[PDB]
């Protein structure tokens, strides 16, 4: 068989975002990107902004710094708790954000003592446990290096009691992280984007920071340059996968393997995505024109972890 391939309507939202990434709707329904690549004087100064999604202006809310070295923020979760953003940042690690700007880096080593690696994705399971890849070298002032051909990527989980801890290294490029769920609502399997490997790894989740059953999940199909990179769940667990530079999202059962359907893009480099909670409504970027577009799936997000209650 053929994979079978849609070709939803993608409408642009915005424009002019740097390497925009890190779409995230916050717990007002408001919605922000980061743009990473952002420069200034040829040194880092990635930014996070709100979007109007009437008019399409940018806002800024936070150009974070530490030390004086900038950062290059890559990926956001909403917090449940407080209307907070956990945002990876490539240089600077994890921080946590507020809408009114002000940020804090949570940690330069983890819980072992290492460095801390510069940081792109991350996700919330339900227990509120944050997963996050990173694929790039040892933050600040460490001169900024990425995982492209060495394997020295790592995945992390910062802990509801505050740990930073690195559950497992040795990827090359981690990028999209997601957390598969229980139908009554507890973590079950980890998934992994290893970008330029083609694949999707798994684990079992066993408790905060306590994954097992390591094994790979998904084949990514094309062999571009590129591979998978941001994901997210739809409400029956569905992934969707941006495949960047195959111009197409990839969508994977429940239960990984191969996509069971594809999804074509106007543009080559699908670099993250997420569902506008409450709805169809699917919301991505992509490096081609550094834009965010939408398109409408054919069902309901999985509720992020910043929409459950307790």
């Amino acid at each position: 068989m053929e994979i079978p391939v849609i070709e939803p309507l993608f409408t642009k939202v915005t424009e002019d975002i740097p390497g925009a990434m890190g779409p995230v709707f916050d717990k007002n329904g408001d919605f922000y990107i980061v743009a990473p690549s952002v420069e200034v004087n040829g040194k880092p100064a990635g930014e996070i902004l709100r979007i109007d999604l009437k008019t399409g202006k940018k806002t800024v809310i936070c150009k974070p710094e530490v030390n004086g070295y900038g950062g290059i923020p890559a990926g956001c979760q909403c917090d449940r708790d407080a209307n907070q953003l956990f945002v990876a940042d490539m240089r600077l690690g994890l921080l946590v954000v507020q809408t009114d700007g002000t940020f804090e880096e949570i940690a330069k080593k983890d819980s072992e003592g290492r460095r801390m690696q510069g940081c792109a994705y991350c996700a919330f399971d339900y227990e509120g446990n944050l997963w996050i890849t990173a694929p790039a070298g040892e933050v600040a002032p460490a001169d900024f290096t990425i995982s492209l051909q060495e394997k020295f990527g790592s995945i992390y989980c910062f802990t509801t009691d505050g740990q930073m801890i690195q559950v497992d290294t040795a990827f090359q490029f981690p990028a999209g992280i997601a957390v598969r769920h229980m139908n009554d609502g507890r973590p079950y399997q980890l998934i992994v984007a290893e970008q330029p490997t083609k694949k999707l790894w798994s684990y079992d989740i066993k408790g905060p920071a306590k994954i097992e059953n390591k094994k790979v999940w998904g084949h990514i199909p094309g062999t571009h340059e590129g591979g998978a990179a941001g994901m997210d769940f739809d409400e029956d667990n569905n992934l969707l996968v941006a495949n960047r530079g195959s111009s197409h999202i990839e969508v994977f059962g429940p239960k990984g393997g191969q996509p069971k359907m594809r999804i074509r893009c106007p543009f080559e480099k699908p670099s993250a995505l997420h569902f506008k909670p409450q709805t169809k409504t699917i919301f991505v970027t992509e490096h081609e024109n550094n834009a965010v577009w939408k398109f409408e799936w054919q069902r309901n997000g999985k509720k992020q972890y910043c929409e459950t209650l307790k």
